[PDB]
């Protein structure tokens, strides 16, 4: 039956070709205890998000960064059945998350709870919420005025993080602006949102078997073999550049997920220059479409050509 996983996971390549890696599991790797952190020093608050398997809170952290101050952080836990398969999935991403180390733009792990009591994980909180829900309250308020530099620079800032993650052999299977939190200073950063999310919350997954699928963001070869790369990331950044210059639409707006949607990717289909594009972006990311992920660009040539722009 359905399990949970990250859908940020640390692959391993074996070969030159895309199939040619593994996922690496943590499961048998020892925790790294320094990351202990006490429950005690947790006052909880409201409730960000809650999936079928778990949820994340909004809570004040005691002592975390500095001594004497309490700061605002997110904490990951399991819903009350604990059931013990669920208990290691999430050890299991406590202690990637412990090997990845920091970045500006990654929701980054600032302690755990795992010994006496419930597990929970801690991480920065970010006041400003998810990426897509912030560029869809400021549609009527763009030239809390939000500037096409504001959108350049939120573009980039994803980028890097994504080169982060590739330079520690990471990948991210779900990609998009309702996984990228916003915080101080236009600052964003990519996380794993999908603990907090169900079927009832979202339509832009697609229930099949034991997968849930973000469909319109996945590349072809996601799709139709199963293969998670870094150059898959890529498509679906392109995909998120289209959210972010479009001010968070629905991708193929208007297109329902079926098999002619599968049809329509298999044959070179590409959405339109979205409105808050310039020509330059739209040639970026009708890149990030080449259906050969040999063509697409890089993480690194991203970072370069928003770079520039900005
Ligand atoms: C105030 O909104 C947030 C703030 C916030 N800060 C950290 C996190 C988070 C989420 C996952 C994993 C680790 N951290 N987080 C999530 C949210 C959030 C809650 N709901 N939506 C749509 C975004
Ligand atoms: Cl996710
Ligand atoms: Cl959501
Ligand atoms: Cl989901």
């Amino acid at each position: 039956q359905f399990r949970y996983e990250s859908q940020l996971q640390m692959v391993q390549v074996t070969g030159s070709s895309d199939n040619e890696y593994f996922y690496v599991d943590f499961r048998e790797y020892e925790y790294d205890l320094k990351w202990e952190f006490p429950r005690e020093n947790l006052e909880f608050g409201k409730v960000l998000g809650s999936g079928a398997f778990g949820k994340v809170m909004n809570a004040t952290a005691y002592g975390i960064s500095k001594t004497g101050v309490s700061i605002q952080v997110a904490v990951k836990m399991l819903k009350e059945k604990a059931d013990s398969s669920e208990r290691e999935a999430l050890m299991s991403e406590l202690k990637m998350m412990t090997q990845l180390g920091s970045h500006e733009n990654i929701v980054n792990l600032l302690g755990a709870c795992t010994l006496s009591g419930p597990i929970y994980l801690i991480f920065e909180y970010c006041c400003y919420g998810d990426l897509l829900n912030y560029l869809r309250s400021k549609r009527e308020k763009f030239s809390n005025v939000l500037t096409f530099e504001d959108l350049l620079c939120f573009a980039y800032q994803v980028a890097k993080g994504m080169e982060f993650l590739e330079f520690k052999s990471c990948v991210h299977r779900d990609l998009a602006a309702r996984n990228v939190l916003v915080t101080h200073g236009k600052v964003v950063k990519i996380c794993d949102f999908g603990l907090a999310r169900d079927i009832m919350s979202d339509s832009n997954y697609v229930v099949r078997g034991n997968a849930r699928l973000p469909v319109k963001w996945m590349a072809p070869e996601s799709l139709f073999e199963g293969i998670y790369t870094i150059k898959s990331d890529v498509w679906s950044y392109g995909i998120l550049l289209w959210e972010i210059f479009s001010l968070g639409v629905n991708p193929y707006p208007g297109i329902p997920v079926d098999a002619n949607f599968y049809k329509l990717i298999q044959n070179g289909f590409k959405m339109d220059q979205p409105f808050y594009a310039t020509e330059e972006i739209y040639i970026i990311m009708q890149s990030c479409w080449a259906f050969d992920s040999r063509k697409r660009p890089s993480f690194p040539n991203l970072t370069s050509f928003l770079g520039c722009q900005l």
